[PDB]
């Protein structure tokens, strides 16, 4: 339920410790958290504040396509990766010869081409690397009892080439009683911005795979490493914490899709989403 | 084979007529020309001057992508369409409300969405209009004897909205004895600047389609309408006419590609290209 996220917010504000970070703003940090969100007949889209649903959907399709180019996501009206792909950010990391928008071997590259040699965002990687996403789907179809259905985005070899190392670094799938469940290990959680995106993102991915594999969505287990609240998010989150949460919406898939690459943005519809007003929170770059 | 291009240059300088034009610089003009460039075991990339092959390749991928945004091609390091997409140029055509880089319904829009109503360069046109490029490839696969395999970019209805109406306006494909040939009708030919680009551009496109349909490249027939030499190109072309042509290079495709949209710039490799020094020639805007 949504009260778990609000309970995590309240715990960090009350029991978190001051901690510096890569950005300039400090954080209130707590290490080690877990929450369980039901995917059964509902979709975990937060109601205590309006969540950018098109950003969640377009970013996930952008992941599935294997793209590491922020221009392709920004052309869909979703600018969440424009900052980490800007010219100044890439220059601050030493990527002086890299084209703007090239985030490096990140989520999209590691999901579909783990092990391939990364050249640039415009290179052809077809046939190179491990296709973790498809092997996950095939293992679910052929062996639901397998305890190794894992898609890992943390590539220690490719870390120096990434503009931002993967925050949701590893996820595992689990099948029992015709239910598909998903657990995600998030090494770093921006509780105000990224965490609501990531919870809705991997719930959507579980809905996609369950739709293809003929399973029913079960639980989404959100495991956090450094769950932190930025200082410039303390007052906005204190406002969100005073809002009464409303029932979760529902996710309807409008057509029968066979391959995860065939999913289009027009195939999904969120029903019954009545959130509180949107709360603007700045990104720490 | 290259001697045909040089013969046309020499023919325009010797028998061309003085003619004004839309730009400021005059021209030496000749109406009605034809040349045949063999694509068998060679690629017609001119040797009497170094041709910007990266510009030729990136522009075609930009055409296939259906883009009409000069900014998207310019971000690849190819500024050949930046002039006709500038703010001052669009204002001189009355396009005071157009965004910069929006060339209007041009090659990329007409190849993939012929008949759709053009909004702007960033609008989604997927599913709208006639996909001439794909219908060409499908017709070749299913009926090579068809005499209607044509991709036409000249749309009289969309002409007032174009920053520059298509110069290579119509192309036709032809299959016999498992050989794919292509003819281009170019209504207007900048013999010094655009024509060497256009010849290599449509030769590369024929290599792409033959690779997709499993055919061998045959001939490229270059038909010119208003073949003109700009005044500020007379001395540069007189220098090029003194250089001995060298054997054509070869074009190798590095992987088996199934759909023409999957082609990336890394999949192509020019081998044996030993051109004469580069000859700078200004563009007439
Ligand atoms: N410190 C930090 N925190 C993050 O959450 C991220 C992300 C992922 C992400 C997730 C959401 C947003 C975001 O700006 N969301 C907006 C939606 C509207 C918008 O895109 O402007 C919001 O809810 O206020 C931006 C980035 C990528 N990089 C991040 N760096
Ligand atoms: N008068 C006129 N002539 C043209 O050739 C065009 C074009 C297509 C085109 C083709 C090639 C170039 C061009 O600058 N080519 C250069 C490459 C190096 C460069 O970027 O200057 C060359 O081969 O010398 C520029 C524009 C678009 N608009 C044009 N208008
Ligand atoms: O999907 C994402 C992307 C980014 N972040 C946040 C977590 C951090 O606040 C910041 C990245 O900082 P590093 O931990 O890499 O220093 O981005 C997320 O929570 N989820
Ligand atoms: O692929 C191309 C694009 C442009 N041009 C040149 C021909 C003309 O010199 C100019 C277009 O001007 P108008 O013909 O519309 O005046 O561009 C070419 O030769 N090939």
């Amino acid at each position: 339920s949504e009260l778990q996220y609000l309970g995590q917010i309240q715990h960090i504000l009350r029991c978190g410790v001051r901690k510096d970070d890569r950005t300039g703003t400090g954080t209130l940090s707590v290490f080690g958290m877990q929450a369980r969100y039901s995917l059964r007949d509902e979709f975990p889209l937060l109601t205590t504040k309006r969540v950018f649903w098109k950003g969640v959907l377009e970013e996930l399709l952008w992941f599935i396509k294997g793209s590491t180019n922020a221009k392709e996501l920004s052309s869909k009206g979703v600018k969440i990766w424009d900052a980490n792909g800007s010219r100044d950010f890439l220059d601050s990391l030493g990527f002086s010869t890299r084209e703007e928008g090239d985030l490096g071997p990140v989520y999209g590259f590691q999901w579909r081409h783990f092990g391939a040699e990364y050249r640039d965002m415009e290179s052809d990687y077809s046939g190179q690397g491990v296709d973790q996403l498809q092997r996950v789907i095939d293992t679910i179809k052929t062996n639901p009892d397998d305890r190794r259905i894992i898609m890992c985005a943390w590539n220690p070899r490719d870390l120096p080439l990434m503009a931002l190392p993967p925050c949701h670094a590893l996820c595992q799938f689990y099948v029992v009683n015709s239910e598909l469940s998903c657990q995600l290990y998030q090494r770093s959680g921006d509780m105000g911005l990224g965490v609501p995106f990531n919870i809705a993102s991997y719930a959507l991915l579980t809905y996609m795979i369950a739709h293809i594999t003929g399973l029913k969505p079960g639980d989404f287990i959100h495991t956090l490493g450094d769950a932190h609240i930025y200082l410039n998010h303390i007052e906005p989150l204190k406002i969100q914490l005073q809002r009464e949460p409303r029932p979760f919406p529902k996710l309807r898939i409008l057509r029968k899709v066979e391959k995860i690459d065939d999913f289009k943005a027009e195939d999904f519809q969120i029903e019954g989403y009545n959130p509180h007003p949107t709360i603007k929170m700045e990104m720490a770059v």
